[PDB]
C-alpha cells in the first residue's frame, strides 16, 4: 500500500551493508561465557567508586575484547587487495542504536576500565542529541554489538567493509550447571557470543584460538591483569 | 557416477533462490520462547472445539506472528528500489513440504484463530494433491517455515525476493528451567526461534522489538485479544 | 602499521572460498546429539584393541555420517550446471588444522570404523609434515570439519565449490537432562552439530531427514551395524 | 660518589612513611602464578611496579621533575628499578600501560644482563621514578637518596606478620604488614600533595581489583 520514498542517509548504510556481506565470506562461531565472576567484581568497583561513575557490564567486554586482540592479532588485521593490512592498536568501535552508528573508542588496549565507561558515554550521549565528526565513527579496526538489553538470546551481525571480525552479544541468562553439590547443581548465568570473522584472512583454528582467549579473559577478570 | 538433468520446475526455483541470496544481505536473530502456557489453552479450545475443528501449535504461531507485525510496521514492510513499500495488510504465507511450496494465508492479522487453521488445512489438501493459482501462493508479505516436526532444534532459511523477513520455528524440547521450589526447578517446555531479516530495511533494535514482541504474544494467549 | 604481502596459496584459497560463498546459497540447521552410548562404545573397543590403535569420537563420525549419505542419497550428490550430479560412492573429507587442509577418506561407507582411524593419522601426520598428492585432497564428495578440541560450542562453515553440505561439529559439553529418577534429572553429554546445505539441491525437508538419520546412527552405535 | 653527594646537598629531602596492608595481593598472586601455569612467575615487587605506576598518573605531580626556572612535567612514566650489583638502576618504559606480567618479564631479563653482562648506558640513564626494594635482606624501613633529576622515590621494607585488632571473639587476626617510605624534593612535591600520592598508591594495592581502574 503505502510507499515511503528512501533517505539518502539509509542508502548508503543499505549499499555498505549489502557489498559488505556479499564481497565477504562470512563463517561464524559461537560460545558460552559464564558471568558470574564478573558481576561480583562490578559490585566491588561500583561500590568503591562512590558515585563517581559506574561501570555497566558491556565495559568489561571492551577490554576483554582488546586484550584478546592483542593475543590474536590476526582477528585484529585488515585484508586489501594483494596485501594483508596489520594494526597494531586496537580501536574498537561500540555499536548504539540511533533512531544505528558505530563511536569508536580508540586505544581500547591501553586505557582504563573506568575512562572506557567514560568515553563511551559521552560519545552516545553526543551521537542520540547531537552532532559527531565523521572520522570519530569511521574506520574502526574492531566493532562490538550488543542486543542483549532486549532479550535476545543470539544472533550475528554483518561486518564493516574494512574490517575482519565483528562480535555479537546476547542476553544474560539463568541456566543450571551440574554441580558436585547434594543437589548435584547450582544456577549460574550465561551469555552467549556470537562471532563473525571474514574466512579470507581469519582462518577456523584461529578464529578458535581467539574466541577461547576471550573467554578466560572474562571468565576471571583478575587475569585481566595479564 | 550418476547424472539427473534439471527440471524446469526446479530451474524457476533456482535463480529466486539464487538471486534473493546473493541481491539481500542476511543477517540473523533468535530467541527461545517458553510453549508452556500456549499448550494449556490448546487443550480448552481443542475441547471446546468439541471435534468441529482442530487447532494446532502452528496455528497460534500464525496469529502471534500476524499481530506482532502489525505493532512493528517495518518488519512486515518490502524493499523496493529508491522506495521502502510499506504493507498495511499482513498476507502471512506458510511454506509446507511438497515432493516446497507456499500457499497464502490473507489477511492472517484480522480473522479468527479456528479459521486459520481450517484454511491452512484446505489449502495443504489442495497444494499435495492437487492445483493451485500462481497467485495462491505468489506475493506473500510475510513468510512461516516449521520444521520441527523433523526433529531440528534451531535453523536458517533462506529469504524470498520481495519479503523482508522469515520465520525459522525449531522442535519443541524438554529443558529444566530454574525456579523458587524446594528442589529448585521445575520442567517447562521451549522453542527456539529464528528470524532472518534484511539489513537494510530491519535493523538490529526494530528486528529485535518484533521478536521481543511475538515472544510476549506467545508466553500468555490471553493477550492474543489485543 | 605493518602490512604483509600476500602469498599465493592464501590467493588460490581466497579466490576459491570468496567464489563459493558468493554464488551457492546457504541455509543451516543445528541439532543435539547424546553422546552417552558412544562414550561407553568406545572404551569397549579400544580396550579390546590392546593398544594397537585408538579409535577418536571423530572416527564414530565420520562412518555414522557416511552411512547416513547412502541412506539420503541427495545430500551426496553435487550441483552441477543443467544437470544435478548424484555420487553413489561416498568420499568423505575430513579438515585438519595446518599452519588447513583437506585429506580424503576413500569409500568412507564402506571400511570399516578402525581402518578409518589409522587413515586418518597417517594422512594428518603426511599432511602437516610432508607433502600430499592434489587429488588425495581436491574433489572430495563431502566435508567434515571439527572444531570441538578449541571449546567451540557452535559455529558454521563455508561448503566447498563442487559439493552439496558440510558438517560442523561443536565441542562436547555437561548438560542437565529431566529424567524419571527421584531427583527429576540425570547428567548426560551432548554436542551441537551443525550442517550447512546448498539450498538448491538440499530441500528443507530432505535436509532434516539426513540429519534426524545422522542422530539415531549416532545415538545408538549398535544402529550402525544396519 | 658525585652524583650521590650532589643530590643530596641541592636536593632537600624531607620524607613519608606509611603501612600497606599486603593480605590481599598475597591471594591475587597465588591465582595469577597459578594461572601463569608456569609460564611466568609474578613476583610482590611486580604488583610495586604497576601499583606505584597508576599512582603517578593519578597524581602526575610526584613524576615531575625539577629544573632551573622552569619545572618539567612528564606525561609517561619510566620507573628504574634498583638492583644490588657487586648497585644499578634498569629502566621499564611505560610502566603505566604495559600489563603485569610483561613487566616480570622485562625486569628478570634487565637483571640478568645488569648482573652478567653489559648494559646500553641508555637503558639505565634518565629513569622519570626510581624504586629500590630491601625486602629480602630482613630490613623493616629506611630512607633512600634520590636521582639528580627525579623528584621521588620509593623504599620497601619487609614483611611481617603484626596483629590487627578484630571483631573476632578474639578480638584480632594474623596480618602481613609492609612500610613504604617515599622521599620527595620539597620543591616540587609539597606535603599535601606527597600524602595523596602515598594514600593513593595504598588504596591501589590494599585492592588489587582497583588496579584495573
Amino acid at each position: 500500500f503505502t510507499d515511503i520514498p528512501i533517505s539518502n542517509i539509509r542508502r548508503v548504510i543499505a549499499q555498505r551493508l549489502m557489498q559488505s556481506k556479499q564481497t565477504i565470506p562470512h563463517y561464524y562461531l559461537s560460545i558460552d561465557v559464564n558471568m558470574g565472576e564478573v558481576l561480583l567484581v562490578r559490585k566491588e568497583l561500583n561500590k568503591m567508586l562512590e558515585g563517581k561513575s559506574k561501570i555497566s557490564v558491556n565495559d568489561f567486554i571492551i577490554k576483554a575484547s582488546a586484550l584478546a586482540c592483542l593475543k590474536v592479532p590476526e582477528a585484529n588485521s585488515s585484508w586489501m587487495d594483494t596485501v594483508i593490512r596489520q594494526n597494531h592498536v586496537v580501536d574498537i568501535s561500540v555499536a548504539v542504536s540511533t533512531p544505528l552508528i558505530t563511536p569508536i573508542v580508540f586505544n581500547a588496549h591501553i586505557k582504563g576500565l573506568e575512562t572506557i565507561a567514560n568515553d563511551v558515554v559521552s560519545l552516545a550521549t553526543k551521537a542520540r542529541e547531537g552532532k559527531l565528526q565523521p572520522h570519530e565513527f569511521q574506520g574502526g579496526t574492531f566493532t562490538i554489538s550488543n542486543l542483549g538489553m532486549f532479550g535476545i538470546k543470539n544472533f550475528s551481525a554483518i561486518i564493516n567493509p574494512p574490517q575482519a571480525c565483528i562480535l555479537a552479544i546476547g542476553a544474560s541468562e539463568d541456566r543450571l550447571v551440574p554441580a558436585d553439590n547434594e543437589k548435584g547443581f547450582d544456577v549460574a548465568s550465561m551469555m552467549s557470543v556470537t562471532l563473525s570473522c571474514d574466512h579470507r584472512v581469519v582462518d577456523g583454528a584461529v578464529g578458535a584460538q581467539w574466541l577461547a582467549e576471550f573467554r578466560k579473559y572474562l571468565e576471571k577478570p583478575i587475569t585481566m591483569l595479564l
